[PDB]
């Protein structure tokens, strides 16, 4: 079969519609979700018009083998969808109404600056190329557009699901292509990694300026602390880097990891220099113990007060 | 083909019931579950009646694509369900009775706030979707509902599968919208949590109270035993939150891990205390020693006792 | 197509055979295993009879579309066999001979108790439901069960496959069914554990003795030793029950583990107890050393003696 | 269908271009990556030719099982792609142009000889074999080659995508192959590993040499720092190695891990010098700390100069 | 369709050959590799035979439902390869030339004895069972067999692949088969390993010895270095069989770790009675550390020179 002639000169629109039933499996290392939702879709075919009074029935259904049904495609994504079709009804004036069930594994990018304070805007896009005898473009259709109440992705908040109304059509190897972006919009909940990275590196610093309080005379026992903590500190930075992409960029957490981590190599270097002025001038090895123990936590503390007030 | 049509203006029930054959592959951190089961509908298309007389049959089967089958569809499911339909039979009167076995992979949410001390219900979303023929509306077959008995859950005990009479019928896109909800009780199996976090926690927290008889003049020694177990204590607690979802909460266990926390630190605190006083007044510090022998151990058990007291 | 009529109102047997092609990926953590082997299945379908000399072919051979075929399932497996028919040949008296080769992933569960000096019995279940126009019975062809030569389950010792040849039958849904139980025993290789994790057990144990022969006046020493070989004791631990699935029970490899423990934090509360006392009662410290370091390896290998001896 | 007649003694000729509309999964051990994009070809079967003015049609289309398609394979992929036609458009004097989208999983080999300072490029492969009527072969229609603007890979900066234009044909089981050579060349983004494995080995470099300004009678003390630095690069060069796969060569990362290596061992050897001099002649020891304190920071620091300078 | 009839009573020879287009995922814990390649056959089905001369054509091809093909099928696979036939060209005689491209997960095991300076030989079983009419046999036609040059084990040499003239023939279920043995052998890169596993542990060596040059009184430090070298050895050892699967023998690899685990556990028992022996009895501690300085190294020398002298 082949698309509905057109009345005149003019595009054919499909008005789409996408409502999420399912939302899954996000990914923040592979940078892809999957979605299993209705798409839906409408457009006029009058060869499939029909008379409401001399035919007794208001809607008439056909197969997808039987009418001609327009090739819709997503973008970004990394196989075809695997779709059910759930309904097709026409009708009398020739107003086909397609209604279908897919799942699909979408491949949209994420912005980790802010992360683990981050939201996110996955794209879902779809397109439809037009044919030699009719241009067709795509439409939004608000009714068709939702996600069911249950819709839950763990560890992030999800804001909401839009789609841009004005479609991207444009040239593509001699034949015009529509896309429509559905966007959904989430942020993330953060709480997760305050206990699991967040924690480790504060106490860390705690743990590393205990040191300060230990007798100047007792040397293996503050390096132990300073070497223990600033290996811990590298630990934790590694260990965090390995939940994210190959991103080129420094998130907020890689910020935290490295204060603390200044913090910490900040305790070695004290730490040093007091076990080289200890023998000889043990008064300024006094003195800088004295004023470390109350600059450190101070300096950390306004560190503290001024990133959560920040990215929070 | 099409719904059979009503002997009136009443809505098409399709009797449901499914019986739990294999299940597999809780995912806590996936909050996913693989299950294979039987799929029972059960409804009447008078088209189908027959006399049983001049028809020499009793019963008469036929084809899926002989007859009209409602489409059937799970929703909390990650892709459309692997199905073998096993038998169709009608009944003189019309009464189809369609049997199937699918295996799904199961999407339903854990609620990990008593973890590992929980018990979960796990939701298999039985829906249909009315025609504009005619409404169709689901029910439960409590003959045709059940689980074999040699069901396993390797980490869990189940106790029931049941499923909930009323559905919910409501608006979607235009068409009414019917829902079944099975629900799979279970409870966790907690004993390979106590050997594999609560035993190494309890043990770490008995090794840093060792520290305390060790001599206030060997300082090496008490700080690696501080260390250790304090360094010992946060790998703990981030491995055993490596084994759950990004949920924003913490469990049982996260409490547990954070009092043997607060214990260990505690100890590193009284260690830091009594080698600040070791040289001036050393009766203070040996006052600190011989009551932390007592109190941390005594407050250590009476803390497990109300924990292993409330959490069984 | 309908199954064959009853020669008079008898059961309809289905003569089944599985012989094992390869076996491979058995999964402890998963309970899982896979298998690609011979179906052969056989019975008798009357109206396929004809006469061997009017006829002047011996066997004549059908298409799996041309003739019934019973509908025989799996029970324990994940998803539905991949199957490729190999061959249909039926008799001259009407005696359908029937032959596939599938891959299955079967889902059996172990028991880890005596881990890892474990024995299993894999099992896989043939079933079959029967029709409303006669009843269908499994039977076992002993010809046509068996394995070929070159299986193996690296890790494993493969002891046999058999069939226990009186199926179940029993009533489900309304119709009968009948199940076989073809059965695959198997024995597991310790010696990958022996050095995997019995061997860093046993020297950490001998390497907590050896801080007994350390003088008593260096503390640090044998501080770094107990500590170090308890911390080794809890990873070692942790990382091998790593290996098994959600067990609620503990293997024997969880005892000697254990026993290990109780060694070195034993070896631990010993160096406690000698620092305590070495400035005062020094005489007594001494005897403590002293006796250890006599006792302590003759209880280990003592208990060493008992282990191997009654697992082996 | 067989492939159209020459139209004397020539073969035939089919222009080939590929669009990527998807790039991901660059796997950097298993030296494959997943692409999705269009694949168009064309070529002449004159038997479809048609009057434009009879036939009411000026392209007018077929399904792929209705006429003669060149059987276009790739060669560096895994599985046969997944494609889904998407349009075959014939003209009135018979040419018809064909475009699928598909997804492969293609695999290239990757050189990682300058790694992580890397540039690849990655081969697509695209091969026809001649029929025994005729010589098929490939060319590229630059018009149909490209690739769309929002492709991304992850780590990767992606340079362009050509593809080279004279194929390769040759004898291959006594037929004729006609091989082209799609080429997308990339170069890595180095900073991901700047702060993943070179901060921690600078840093345990620099940990290393703060041993040598503690006092040369706290053994323990330097014992602690060298021991823990070397300690820590192994494990860096080992994790670091595990990224790539097990290729025989080192790359630029192995090189900088393996110079890192030496200082901090040299360090050791520092140490242990030192510390075999304290006693008698402590001028010597004197003076070996004191020019390692200049010499060690010096020469690492000419290494980064040379090394970042050559690689950059 | 049926097999060809015998032109008396002579079994039906099929010639096979297969061409490697792409060989990857060599799984040395799976003993699993994926194979790409053609596989091509050639008999004799007379009943095809045509005149070349009042038939206009030279070779005429066929459809696989055209005319009778023979079930070959591969043996050590886990699943059923993924085939597409490329050509099917009949001979003016009824010489049929089949040639299809196919990918398939091989299984074959692996000997790890002499790993990881180990070759393998990976087996390819091609097999066909007899059908009632005819036996068939299987044959190799050399002029089909072969590899592409650019095919590559990304961890090994690829030496030859060569194919089993005389086949394996065998009863089976009362039906003949046979079997052929294609065979890839190999030999591994164990450049991987010499910086993954062999430096990390003789450089564990030597860091253990630098110990030995330790002054005697200063306990502490040589506990660090004695103890940290030990666990790092045990890391190793554990670390390095994590990359192989569970089998019960020994490698090569098992061996050197063997050997440096005994000279750094040596080096303990060393320390140990040093330190028992330093303050009773100096002059013989003195002789122990200053025999170990050159003993140590010396017969590690010689231990290392006939290791890699032998398995090179
Ligand atoms: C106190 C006065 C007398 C001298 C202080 C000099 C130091 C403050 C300088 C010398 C070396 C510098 C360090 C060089 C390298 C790093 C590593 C970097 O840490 C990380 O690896 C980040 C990890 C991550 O982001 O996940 C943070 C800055 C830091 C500590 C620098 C902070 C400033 C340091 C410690
Ligand atoms: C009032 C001045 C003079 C003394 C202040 C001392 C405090 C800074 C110390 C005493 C008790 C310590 C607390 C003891 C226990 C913990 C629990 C610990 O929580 C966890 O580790 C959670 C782990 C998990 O969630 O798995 C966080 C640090 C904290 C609050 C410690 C932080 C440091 C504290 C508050
Ligand atoms: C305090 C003095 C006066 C008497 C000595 C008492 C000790 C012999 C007790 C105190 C704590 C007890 C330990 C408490 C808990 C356990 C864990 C238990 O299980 C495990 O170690 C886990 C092993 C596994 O499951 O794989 C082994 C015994 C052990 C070490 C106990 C051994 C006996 C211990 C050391
Ligand atoms: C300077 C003179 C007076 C005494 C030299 C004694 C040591 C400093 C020498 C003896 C053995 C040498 C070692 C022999 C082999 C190597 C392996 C080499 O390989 C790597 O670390 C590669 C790391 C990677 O591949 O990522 C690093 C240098 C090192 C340790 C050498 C460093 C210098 C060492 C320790
Ligand atoms: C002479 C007696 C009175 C006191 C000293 C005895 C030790 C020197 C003996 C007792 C146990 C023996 C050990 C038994 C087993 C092994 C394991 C072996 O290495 C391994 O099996 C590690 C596993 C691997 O290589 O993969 C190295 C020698 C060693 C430590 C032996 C070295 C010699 C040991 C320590
Ligand atoms: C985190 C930082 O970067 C700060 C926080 C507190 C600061 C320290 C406070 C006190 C002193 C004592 C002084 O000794 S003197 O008698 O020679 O003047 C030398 C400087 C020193 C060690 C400061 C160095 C910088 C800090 C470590
Ligand atoms: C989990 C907790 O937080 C508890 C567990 C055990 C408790 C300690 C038991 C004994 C003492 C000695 C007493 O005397 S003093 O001369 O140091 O002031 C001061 C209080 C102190 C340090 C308790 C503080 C609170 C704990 C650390
Ligand atoms: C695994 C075990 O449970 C055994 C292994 C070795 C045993 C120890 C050997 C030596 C002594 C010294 C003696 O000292 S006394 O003068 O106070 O009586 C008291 C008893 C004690 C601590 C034994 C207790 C039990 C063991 C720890
Ligand atoms: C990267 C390297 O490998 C260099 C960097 C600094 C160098 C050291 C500088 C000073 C001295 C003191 C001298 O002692 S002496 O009084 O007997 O001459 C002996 C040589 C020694 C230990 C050098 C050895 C080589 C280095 C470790
Ligand atoms: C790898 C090994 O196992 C060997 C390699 C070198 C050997 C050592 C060489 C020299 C001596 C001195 C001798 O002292 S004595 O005055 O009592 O005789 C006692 C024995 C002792 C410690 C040897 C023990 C065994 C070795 C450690
Ligand atoms: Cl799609
Ligand atoms: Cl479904
Ligand atoms: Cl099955
Ligand atoms: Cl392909
Ligand atoms: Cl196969």
């Amino acid at each position: 079969v082949s698309p509905p002639p057109p009345i005149a000169d003019e595009p054919l629109t499909v008005n789409t519609g996408i409502y999420l039933i399912e939302c899954y499996s996000l990914d923040d290392k592979a940078e892809t979700f999957k979605v299993n939702a209705f798409l839906s879709l409408s457009w006029k075919d009058r060869r499939l018009a029909f008379d409401p009074v001399r035919s007794g029935v208001r809607v008439k259904t056909y197969e997808p083998e039987a009418i001609w049904i327009p090739e819709i495609r997503f973008v970004n994504v990394e196989n075809a969808r695997d779709a059910d079709v759930v309904d097709i009804s026409v009708s009398p004036d020739g107003t086909v109404q397609y209604l279908e069930r897919f799942s699909a594994r979408v491949l949209s990018p994420l912005d980790f600056r802010r992360y683990p304070f981050d939201s996110q805007t996955l794209h879902i896009y779809l397109i439809v190329r037009s044919v030699d005898t009719r241009n067709i473009v795509l439409a939004v259709d608000l009714e068709k557009v939702g996600k069911n109440d249950d819709v839950f992705l763990t560890g992030w908040d999800i804001e909401s699901f839009t789609a841009v109304v004005k479609p991207a059509n444009f040239a593509l190897e001699d034949r015009l292509e529509s896309k429509l972006d559905y966007q959904l919009r989430i942020s993330r909940q953060y709480g997760y990694f305050v206990i699991q990275t967040y924690l480790p590196c504060i106490m860390t610093v705690i743990l590393s300026q205990v040191s300060f309080w230990l007798n100047r005379e007792s040397v293996p026992a503050r390096t132990v602390f300073v070497v223990t903590t600033v290996l811990t500190m590298t630990t934790l930075s590694i260990s965090a880097r390995n939940s994210l992409p190959k991103v080129a960029y420094a998130t907020a957490m890689d910020w935290f990891i490295a204060v603390c981590y200044a913090f910490v190599f900040s305790a070695l270097i004290e730490f040093a220099t007091v076990n080289y002025f200890t023998k000889s001038q043990p008064a300024r090895a006094a003195k800088i113990d004295r004023l470390s123990r109350i600059a450190f936590p101070l300096l950390f503390g306004i560190f503290n007060l001024v990133y959560w007030a920040t990215y929070l």
